[PDB]
Formats: C-alpha cells, structure tokens, sequence
C-alpha cells in the first residue's frame, strides 16, 4: 500500500532564479498530514496522525527552477468537457505571463492529437487577448479528443517549439500519458516539466475531496430532476428515470438526490442490486404514491446487459414490469432524461470560476518551482501535489456507511420502513396542526 | 383545391340564453359610454387599396369577438361551481392557468366552489371522479412556481355520458377544459350531451399547444418559455460540438406539426447551421450536403430538427414494448453512416443526440408567460361567466379573442416558407447557393483590413 | 390623438432606387397594415371598414434599393441610458450590412452623439465580423453611450469626412429629434445619407408601437427585485419591502411585474398621482390583518410630493408613518431595494435577441432602400416605419380602464372593501377546507 | 503583543447527565471521536507517525447509538433570529424532518420573529412544523418562522420552553444569537429544568472561527458576482464610468475577496481587514484611469469606519450603527472626478447596493446539501445529549464548538493568504511604472496579431 516515497514529488534538478512575484514566499516545503484524526485519547501531549503519510502543499515558492523570460508553456485538454476547462486554460495564461511574465504560451488542440507532427500545425499562440472572456463559456477553445499519440512524437513537438511547461488537463488516462510524455524527456535530457491539472466530473481522484466542475455538474443535475419530478408527478402511476453520470462513482447522484430531495430511488455503481429489486422498490413507491422518481449513474447495472446504456435499458424494463402488471397500474407513463449534454457543457458556477482560477495559478507557481510528473489536489481545505504513480493508481467512491449515503437511504424507498404505521403518526401531527388552526380561527370571530 | 369555408356565422361564439345577474366586479355605470355587449377585431388588418379619402376596407370579410368582462352575467356567482381538467402532454404554465381561474373564480365572482379533475378526461370518469380535489386559496398559493400540472393528465378519451353524469352530479355550471386540438374537440361533445339533457352547463377552452400552432392565434401560453429553454439546450449543444474536430450537435426541438419553436431558437440563438422542419421536407441526401458545405470551412455544426421533420425517412424493443418513430435519433444514425462512409475527408469525427425535451415543457414559465397565463385564465372566466360556451380564449393581433371550437379544431397554423422569420434561419443556415471558395476569400480580405487597422494604431501609440 | 392625418405617417424616401437587392428567395411597391383594425359598423356581408383612416407602411426587404451596395458605409450610435438588447441591435446591424448587402464599411461611433464631434470622432470603431461575434451575450453596449444633444453641423461634418452613407441612431425620443435635424441639414447640404432610428425605451412607451426591445427582459427582472423585496418582508413582524421599477412618464413596467409577480399590495405609477395620505391609508389597510406588505413604485410617481428620488422619500414617509403610530406597529421593518442596475444592464431574454434581430435586420432593409426620417416599431404583431416627427410628438402611458390595470387592481389593497366583513368570509372559506381535510385524516385511520 | 488563549477545555461539549436510550435509526458511535484542530506536523517526514503543531482536538459530529432524550416524549422547539440569510427554510425544514421521520419526536413547535417568538405575547404565534409545513420551503429566500433583531427576558422564555415541554431549542443565528443561547441555557440549569440549547451559525460573512464555511456563504458570492457583471455593464457603457458595488462584509472581506476573483472585473477590493486613505483610493482610480475608461469598486459595509463618525449608536441586534461607506465613497469619488474634470471631462459614478438579492434568495443545490448535513448532525448530537454549543464544518468533517469559545474569536483575511494575493493580481497596483509596463503589453498585441496576420495570409489558395 501507500507509503511515504510514493507521495515524494519530483523536482527538476536546480532553482537558479529569484520569484519575480509581488511581496504585497515558501523556502521550504511544507506539509499536511493525509488524515488528521488522532491514534489516542485526548493528553497533555499533542496528538499523532493515524496514519504516517504525509502531503506537501503547493505554494509560491522564493526560487524557482525555469528562467521567466525564457520559459515557453505548453496546455492540452482531454477527454469529456467539464465545466471551467476554459477557466483553468484563461489562469494558466494569465499567471504564466501576467505573474511570472513568461516568453510565450502555447494551446495545442484537439487533446494529445494537436502534440503530434500533424495535429501541431493547429497549435494557437495564447495571449491576453485570446483568453479574455473564455471563461463565460462551456466546452475549451483548445478542443479535447479521447486516445493517445506516440510519445517520442510528442516531445519532438515540445523540443521544436522549445515548451519548457506542459499542462495536461484530463482524467486518469491523460496523467498516465503525461508521466509517459515526462520519462521520454528525462531519457533524452531535455528540461521540461509535465504537470497534471485533473479533469473529472465524477469527484473520483484519491488524495482530493473536490475536483473542478463537480458542484456546477451537481447544480445542473438538480435541475434535471426537477424537471423529471414535474413530468412523473403529471402522470398516473408516473416514473421519471433520469442519468447523472457516475462511470466508476456515484458522487453526483447521490449529492444530486439528497440536494433535490425528489428522488425515490438512486442507483450508482458502489451498490449493485437486481432488476428485481429495483421493481420491488418501484412497487413499494407506488403502494403509497402515484410517482417515482428514479436516479441512475451510467455506471450501475453493468452486468444487466448481454457501456451499455443503462438509461435506456432501464426505462425499456420499467415499461415491460409495468405492462405485466397493467391489472394493478392501469395507466402508466414512463419517461426518460438523458441531460449529460446539459451537465457537462456549461460555464462553471462562481465557486467553480475560483476553484479552477486557484488550482491553475498554483500549478504555474509549483512547475515554475521545477515541480513535474505530478497532479494539483484539494483535500483538507488544502492546496497538495501528488505524483502521477500514485494517483492512478487509486480512485474514489462512495462509502455506503458514510452519512451522504446514510442522507440517500433515509429520502430513498426502504422495503424494511412501516410505511402504513409510519402514516398513523403523520396524520397524528397534521390533526394536531389543523386543530390548533380551527381554534385561532374560530378565536379571531369576535 | 380545397378551401375552409369559415364565414362570420362560423365565428358567432354561443351563448347559454339569459343574462339575469348584474356582475359584481363590471358596474355598467362605471363605463363612459352606453351599449355594453359584443366588440369586434379585424381578423386581417391589412386593407385592400393605397390610401385614400375613404377608410380602409380589410382584405378578410371575418369579424373576431373581443374577449372582456361583462356587466351583465348568465350564472347567479354565489350558485356557481367551476371545474378544470387538463389533459395531453405538460407546457410551461398549466399551474398558472389553474391558480388563475380559481382566484378569479374565488377572489373576483365569489363562486360557491372550484373542483379539479385529476389526470384528465379520466377524472371525469365514474372511477375516476373519486380522486377529484377541492380547490381553494390555500391549495393554489404558490403552484404557478413549478411545472407539470397539480391535478395531473392523461391522454385520449372518456365516454361522454359518464362525464355530464360526473358534472351534473358534482353540480358543475362552468367545466375549463386545458388541452390541444384533441381535447377541446371532446369539450365541444361534452358540450353537446348537456345541451341534449337540457342541463345549464359552459364548456370553455383555454388551448394548450407548446407549438404555437392553434389559428385565430399568434402566441398560446408557454411557448415563450419552451423557445428561452431551446436556445439554453442549443448552447449546451454548441459548447460540445465546438470542442470536438469535425464535431455535430444534433438537437430535437418539439414541432410535432409545425417548426416555430425550432425556427425561433435557430435565430435567437444564432449557432444552429441546418433547421429541420416538418413545413420544408428534404432528403436525407440534401441535409448530408448541407453538413458536407458547413464542414467545408468549419470544424463543427449544429443540427436543429423539428420531431415533426422527415416522416417519410426510414420505415418492439427487447423488453417487448413498441419502437415509436424518433427523426432524432434517425438522423443522428445516418449522420454517423454518412461521416464513417467519409472517414477519408473527416478524419475522426464526434456525433452527440440531445433530447432536452423534458427540461423545454417541464418548467414554470417565464414572468412574461405567467402574465399571459394569468390573462388568459382571468378572461376565460369573465367570459364564461357571461355564458360563453363551445369556445376557446386566444391572443391574436395584441388583442385577446373568442372562437368557436368547430372552427378552431378545422384548421391549423404552419411556418410560411416565405415569410421574415424563415428568412431570418435562411440567413444563418448552410447555403448551397453560395461560392463556398469565392465567398470564404472576401471573407479573409475584411478581417486582414480590421487587423491592418489596429496594427496600424497600436504601432502609432508607442513612439507618441 | 383626434389629430394625425396620413401625411404625418408618409415616410421619406431618398430620390431613386437604382439597384438591385442583392439577397436571394422582395416587395415592389409598399403594402400598409391599419393604424386601428376595429371596424366602424356591426358584422354584415361585406368586408369591414376601419373606425380610423390611418394606415402605415410595412417594413420589408425591397426588390429595389437607393444605395449601391459596395460603395455604402453604414455608421451606428447608442445614446442615453443602456437597455437590455442595444448589443444584439449593434451586431444584427453589423452583420445584416456585411452578410446580406455586402456593405464596404461599418463604423461604431462610442458615448452616444460625443462620438460624431470632432474631438469624439477620432475614438470612432471599425465594426467586422469579429468585433460583433459575441457581443450581444453580455449587458451594456460596445460603443458607449452618453445623454445630450451635439451641434448637428459637426455631426454631419463628421459624416460626410467618413463617407458615411445611413447612420442608425438607437436611443429615446430625445436622440430621434437629434437624427431628425441631423437628416435635415444633410439634406440642405444635398449629402446622400439616410438617418434612421431604432427605438431605445426600457418603459414601452413609444406610440404607433406596442412593444420596444429590452422591455420583455426588465419585466423579468423586475419579477425577481419583487420576490427578493417579498422574501425580506414577509420574514419581518409589520415589514415593508419598497422597490422602484424603472417608469419615467409610464408605469408599463411596474403593471406587468406586479401582476406578473402576485406578491405587490400596493403599485405606484405616474398615471394614477395619489397623495402621501392615500399611500398610508393602503398600507394601514394592509397591515389590519397581514404582517407585511410590498409597494412597488415607478420613478416617475409622486414628482408634486417634493416641495426627486421618490423610492428614498416614499422610504422616509413610511418610516415616518410607522414610527408615529409604534402603538399599532409596536416593532416593524422597512427595506428600500433600487434594482434599477440589474433590470437595465443584463443581456436581453432569447424572445427579447430575437426580437432585437428582427427590429435590426429590417432597419437595414429599409435603409438600404431609402427610408430616412423616420423608426422601425412593432404593432398589431408586424413591423412597420413610422416618421420620426410624429413618433416625437405623442406617448403611450397606461390606461386606468384596462384589463392589464384591472388585474393590478384584484391583487393590490382596495379601500373599497369592508375589512371586518370580508375578514369574515375569508376564515369561512379557510374552515371548509380544514374540516374537510380533518374529515377525511380521522376516515383514514382504520 | 497579546495572543489568542484556547485551551483543550475550552473545546469540551457539554452534555446532558445519562444516555439511557437506543437510538432509533437503523442500518453508530459509541464513544467521542476527535478531529486535530491544526493537521500540520512539528517534524520532517520521519519513521514515526507525524504529530500536530498544535495540541488541540475537535469533537466530531455524528449519531451516537445511546442518546438522552427518549424520542417519543421530545419536544423539539426552532427559532430564526437577525437578518435572513439563503437557507434559514432548508435549515428548518431538516430540523424537523429528522425530528420526526429518524427519532420519530412527538412534537416540533416553530417560534415567530426570533426570540419575540418565546416572549409571553409572541408564544401565541408559535406553529406547529409537521412534514406537510415543511415539504417545499427551502425552495424560497427568508424563513417561514421570521425573524427579529435583538434579547428578550431569558425568565419569560424560559417559562415559554417549560410551559410547552420543550426539550431541545435549535438557535439559528449570528454571534448575538448564540451568547443569548448560553444564557436561555442558564436559566434552564438554575430550575434544573432537561432543555438542550443547540446553534446552528447564520454568518453569510463566514467570519465564523473553528470553521471554514457557514451555510449561504456560497450562495452570496454567487448573487455578489452577478451584482459585479451589471455594475461592470453599466461602468463600461461610460467614459470616466465607475461602478462602486456595496457587498456584505461588516468586519471581514470574505464575500468581497471571493467575488472579486470569481468575477475577474473588479479593478479595487476594499476590505476592513485593509484600511486604506481617501486619498489612497482615489489613486488607484487615477492609475485605473490612465489607461482605461471604466473602473469597478467592490467596498465592504465596514470598510473605511476612520471616514466619518457615526452616532455612538447600537442597532437592536447589539451591534455599531456604522457610517454608509457606499454613499460616502461614491459622494467621495464624484468630488475628486469634479475637482479634475479637466482630466476626466465627462464622467459617470453608479453606487450598486445589492443587499436584498444576495441575502433573500434560496441556496444554491450545494448551500441546500450543507444546510441539510449541518441540520441532520444537530438534531443528532442534541438527541445525545449536547448542549451550549454550535455545529461548524472544518477541514471537510463536521464539529462542535461549546458557544463560548465560538463568541469569543473571529475570522478574517491573511493579507498575506492566497485568496488575498489573487485580489491583488487583477486589482489596480501603483507599484507598476503605467509607461513601461502599457510598452510591453503593446509588444505582446502586436506579436499576436502579427501571427493572425501570417496564418490569414497563408489560408488564401
Ligand atoms: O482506472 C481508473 N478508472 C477511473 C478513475 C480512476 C482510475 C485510476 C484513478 N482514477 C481516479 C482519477 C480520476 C481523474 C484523474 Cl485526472 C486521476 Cl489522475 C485519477
Ligand atoms: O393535427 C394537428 N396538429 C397540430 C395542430 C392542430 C391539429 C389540428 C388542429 N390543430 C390546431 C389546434 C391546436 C391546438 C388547439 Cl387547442 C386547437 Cl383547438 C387547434
Ligand atoms: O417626453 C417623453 N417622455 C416619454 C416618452 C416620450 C416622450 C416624447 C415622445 N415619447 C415617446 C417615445 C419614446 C421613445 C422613443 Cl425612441 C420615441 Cl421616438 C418616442
Ligand atoms: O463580535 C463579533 N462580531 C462578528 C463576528 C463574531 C463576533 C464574535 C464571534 N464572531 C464570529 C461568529 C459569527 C457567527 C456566529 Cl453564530 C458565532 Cl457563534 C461566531
């Protein structure tokens, strides 16, 4: 498992330079502790971590390895777009020239495609002009692609245009191509830091509580159910069906269904369960209800096909154990919502507009500082680096002991909940209520 | 050919005989002028002849009824039930109707009482009936701030009988029936079996069409809303299709019989390159061209398709439920088969479906719909209340109107391929017409003039 | 008004059109629609004759034109105070000149007339296809604006040295005046230029129209200061929110959001003066059996209580009222909102672009096919060209006998009614519903 | 010099004497579970386990699985005190919901307009929160109990509280609200009558210690940036135009600071944390001035309190009647553009207060989530037992302060933080020669449009 050397960072041998930065910094590295809870009691002496594992966080550091004015950087988006890909693009600009004054800026396109000796001719020059307004705006002006390209091809590019810095913005695939891209550099000698900025809306890295995009991607999913919710409650034994991403993770569905507080049922890849047990919990809603709201990660049920699109085979079932059952739901209508174009494709809320701007302006301060085959996190209300190795070589999901899906269960539909007892002490309450109202009333006459 | 026949009989809106209460919001002595009865709008404003020394003659013989409170009524207030039923697909603003008529019920003519019915013409139903809901104040205060429809609907038909038994059972005077064409073709069937029993009862539409497309009408309720939604689903569209190379944004906009939502939110937006709608049918050979001409100087587009579009493309799913037609998905299929065939030309190349027609029809409306929802509903009262019946409530030419369901249920409005609007969406589309390389090199010559310019001025700043 | 003949609606042409359109499947001759389509007589056999003898022209793209397309410069300038939409008026404008009429040239002139001086024409703009592409995603104008007339003869001066062949003048009735003399000393000077107005007023109280871009978008806006205004005074004992909407001479704006917004009790406009006394009245009424209250109030009320800013007056008087009569009111609250900023200075609505789009583009048309003197407005659903003199000369205010005021009326206090007597029905209705529910609650037990 | 003292004691929850009762919720903690209060350590990576710079530990949150209040026989009382804040409904209806669906509590009573509300005359207005009360009130701003400023006799509330059978009161409210709490606590310990007093912090300004985010904070900024890209329209629409925006902030920047950097357009942050000059200011906005034609300023309600004097007055809440530094500043900034209009011949000041929007709307999806979290965990804790104090949410994990120590301190900016740092990379600085550095940037536009240039050559054939 994890040890202290697989979170050492690497550092681009000498830091020659002074900081041109304002003193309106760090000499040394400094550290967070992975888990700050303690290993005994309360005592007179301070308290020790449960684990040994030790981050160092990301600052601007006094000396600095590349010399400003000849430092050339390089930026590529990958993969799925993710709200504040241009958010992360204008600040990675903005630092590099406005911070640090840097000769020159480089966007290559396309993802990995722009880096080879074809997808090169396409690489724009950044400036301020450039990068003004992206920010307002989903989708990357860079352009993404999925898959990666020869290596040694690469760095060809990046030697004959003279980068000195390359951002990989991308999910696990594109970091492992980074470190890849950071070793054929180191083989040929050739000075250039490779540094991570994680793309993933689904909140899975490890080492991290919060990646880019993630709360504006929650944001939107709510909206989706809010619209679902509308559709299913119109209908007579209604179901709104509705996918909120989750490849791996159930992140957004379950903060999506707590947010909400519309959803019935959520399904994410962490608790695998049978079509029949989602037709039981369907048939327990509609004992009581006439609506249900189901949310599904496109992730789950991977083993109820031959991705499969679990949102389409879902709905397709729904319908076929409403049609046999058609003597108990007489009329039904199910509906399907499909708004990852919605979730993905969007500027990022404000919180997300600092959060990139922040992540982005620390990763420039740490690769000018020399820093490379790393990744920039946030956990603990911290800034951290984390080598590509490790990160990748782990990810996040949900606890199912934890109080987030504690949260889910207690909105969600539980065969084992007295739902007819539970409705005696409802109207108990409500008679209660009504009462006292009666009595104001009749009061307020005279 | 064949034309409509619609006359000015035709758009004589019955009235249920007598006028015997005075109304309680309407004092006749609080208008300025004597006569207080029926007012007309031109249904065409446009005249026959330049100007001269005589008024304008309408090139229409037709005459519409102006819809407004009365100072006389037909029901006695504090005697009257009204119900409501809404039926067929949700649209932005069904609450606002239904709070609408229940407050102007309540608040303005004091009624004995409001009854909603649930899911449809089925809560009219025997069955049905026992699910139906006492609206008053507190049940209405704040559902016009949510989609969908709190006494939900369904689709097709119930036995009339049944429904007058439900009605007179319930003694309803007044039944509000929100729906489209379909619906409002059963209230006029309703309307008919009461008048056979003799029963004093007013059948009154307020049409539900997210289209747009009833006539005698410029603009039903919600449509506003459904075009705002659109263009927010076209943004998101472009944002993905942007970022890939060679990358397509297909999108379905509503249009079951007609592309205004589609046409609207193509200029509104102005990122759509190809609009796809059900009054312009063309081949699948002639939207692969237009893509082919975007593709020529782009690396990305935008497809716009109307669900109406394309019936004529193509021809039960593994749980054993049947497949409907979808042009989107359809499209989007040969879309990919067109671009993999090309593989050569379009090297890689990225296709995304959108289907955002859940977040158009399933949301409150705009403050500006929920002002024309609250309008429609107040006047559709007024109007029944003075014993309109057979009827729906329209907004034609800034001016709200009657017509009688025979003639509003006989005919239906369509984009006019030649009108400003499609002109505008011709303007912005993919063009065949144009010299793809002629056209691209002026193009060049205008933007190096406005760079020459600023280099110029940014040169002139420094040594000053 | 009983006064306006034809001849006041005849708009002017330039002398010859000599071109070709060169846009593609145009009108020959000019097709009018009627000033009021209300007939004179009862429906009989024969087609109905107008109660008015007035008819205006329709706007359209003609099969001839005046200028000839690749010789003509186009200028614009945005004047007064901004309104949601005058960037979309500027790019449709730009593009409608360049994309469909192929025009040699368009100039931006910045901070309204100032720009057409000699010392403001130096700051002029080149407006291409790429200084327009995204402008109308954001609030304000490009140009700038700026109140206040400039001497005409520099303005044509300014004209005439830039070769500018139609100038588009956006702003209020003041600015139309402006484009008026600017036309007429063109005009003695024998210079071929069309001066044509697109109509900027926030309020929608331009005559010969029913509606005015940006108009749609501050109803929006004015909808969301009220719900804030609600939210703050409902969580108050005895709280008054006071919000000021926009309404110079006319109060279409503070009307439709009250309506539109159900949460006003009170709605101030300059059609309907009211004293200081009959303000207290309505909120004295409101407060015998509610704890808060909304008032909503155009600028352009109550201009005889100063012996002015009366959303700080109206404020102060309240308080003053409150404070006096602490006996009744024993703790109370009262919140000022101006969100005159927010309502003026955001993007428009897609209804309001759209819109915007089609008032530019037929603006262009018409130009280039000589109009001059005169706007482009929307009434009765179609857009027509109206002379700038007799645009000048009349407004639109509400009428109190409307069903737009009636509705404001229904939801507002009424000192009409029996407070103890309507009271008394009220908690009727309230107790047959509660008894109701009451019932049924006590059946479903067992 | 004088430095903070907080001891381990000082961070100790009271609890109510015994835990005789099985918590009721279904498929935890059987003893105090414990957060470092400063995850740093002392020494270099070692073979040893890191230890912390700091001695003290925070107790976290969570359902225990003994409690001290029998569920059946709980009545649980919430009032709402102070200005309204985005998710005070959220906050009240989670309250309730897991008063009743998770310990199934026999009553949960709603008091009116804050602490007027267990007053003897306010007690008549209190309501009855059921699930039918609740279900769709945090889709809107304010509190459907209200809200009031300001004490009442502890003696009557107290009477209020035992005449109803009140066993946990919930205090939603700032600072003022949370030292009212303790002293309900007292009277209560006095007549040795079971009542827990339980905070949930309202602080839009999120000037809260031993925390790092207080519900509807988020959303703030959220309404703050919008307020920004209007006065940014409106300034741009001018020449010599300034657009001075008032947003929250009465003894710290956190809202100011956030929004600045979200939004990129604010050219000067004025902050209480950073006192500055009159004159100071308007040599920021002469800089601004010199090579644009538009200025934004962002100004917290208790900056620049040395401008003017106020009245020596008090608000109902307790608090300073400070000076309107809005109206002052933008009075200030038209004198100094009047006295140069030489320099800036036209010009144009719009003063923007935004207030009502930012504090009167409904959360964002994620203030809805915290606003639920904060809620669930205090009914839990106050179920086992815990009073005097407030839940707060530190480093991702959720905590409770005793009230004491929580009233005692308060946060601010580090001038010399990040956040801070990234307000001074977009704000206006006088530390750059205007000449050289407006030279370079010219360099910079015409090597980009120099390359525009070469590829719009090539393209053509
Ligand atoms: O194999 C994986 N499949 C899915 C997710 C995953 C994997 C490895 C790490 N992770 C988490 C992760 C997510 C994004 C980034 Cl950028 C990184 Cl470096 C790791
Ligand atoms: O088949 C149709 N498809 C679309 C529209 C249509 C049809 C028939 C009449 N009409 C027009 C219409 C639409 C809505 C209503 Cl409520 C009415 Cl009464 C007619
Ligand atoms: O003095 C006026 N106050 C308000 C309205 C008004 C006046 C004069 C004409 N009009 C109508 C009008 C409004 C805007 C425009 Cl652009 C025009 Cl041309 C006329
Ligand atoms: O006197 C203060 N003025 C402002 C802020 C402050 C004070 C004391 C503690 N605090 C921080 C704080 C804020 C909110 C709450 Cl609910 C609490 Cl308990 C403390």
């Amino acid at each position: 498992s994890v040890t202290q050397e697989d979170l050492k960072v690497d550092r681009l041998p000498g830091a020659d330079y002074p900081n041109p930065s304002k003193k309106y910094f760090r000499d040394k590295t400094d550290y967070i502790m992975y888990n700050p809870r303690p290993r005994d009691e309360p005592s007179s002496e301070n308290p020790v971590s449960v684990s040994p594992l030790l981050c160092e966080l990301a600052a601007a550091r006094s000396r600095i390895h590349f010399n400003p004015t000849e430092t050339t950087i390089g930026i590529v988006t990958c993969g799925g777009i993710c709200p504040g890909l241009n958010d992360v693009i204008r600040s990675i600009t903005l630092t590099g020239i406005n911070v640090y004054n840097v000769k020159r800026v480089i966007g290559f396109r396309f993802g990995y495609w722009g880096l080879s000796k074809k997808g090169s001719q396409t690489a724009i020059e950044l400036h301020r002009g450039r990068v003004t307004n992206i920010h307002h705006y989903g989708g990357t002006i860079l352009g993404s692609s999925r898959g990666p390209q020869d290596p040694k091809e690469m760095v060809d590019t990046l030697e004959r245009l003279g980068v000195n810095i390359l951002f990989t913005v991308g999910g696990d695939g594109t970091q492992r191509g980074a470190l890849v891209i950071s070793q054929e550099a180191k083989r040929r000698g050739v000075d250039i830091s490779v540094f991570g900025v994680p793309k993933t809306i689904d909140n899975d890295l490890s080492f991290s509580h919060r990646t880019f995009g993630f709360q504006t991607a929650v944001e939107k999913a709510v909206q989706a159910i809010r619209a679902a919710y509308a559709e299913a409650v119109s209908a007579n034994y209604g179901v709104g069906v509705v996918k909120l991403m989750g490849r791996d993770s159930g992140f957004i569905a379950a903060q999506a269904a707590v947010a909400s507080a519309q959803a019935n049922i959520c399904l994410v890849p962490e608790n695998p369960i049978s079509e029949q047990e989602v037709m039981s919990l369907l048939e327990r809603r509609f004992c009581h209800s006439r609506s249900c709201v189901i949310i599904v990660a496109e992730g789950f049920g991977q083993d109820w096909g031959r991705l499969i699109d679990i949102g389409v085979i879902l709905t397709e079932k729904v319908k076929a154990f409403l049609k046999a059952n058609k003597s108990r739901y007489p009329d039904s209508t199910v509906k399907y919502i499909d708004p990852s174009y919605m979730i993905r494709a969007c500027p990022p809320s404000a919180n997300d507009a600092l959060f990139c701007a922040t992540l982005a302006t620390l990763a420039v301060h740490e690769a000018m500082a020399g820093a490379t085959g790393c990744i920039i996190a946030m956990r603990h209300n911290n800034y951290i680096l984390v080598p590509i190795k490790v990160a990748t070589s782990v990810r996040r999901v949900l606890d199912l002991r934890g109080q987030l899906w504690r949260q889910v269960r207690e909105i969600t539909v539980d065969l084992g909940s007295d739902v007819r007892l539970a409705r005696k002490l409802e109207i108990r309450r409500e008679l209660e209520a009504i009462n006292r109202n009666r009595d104001r009333l009749h009061e307020e006459l005279a």
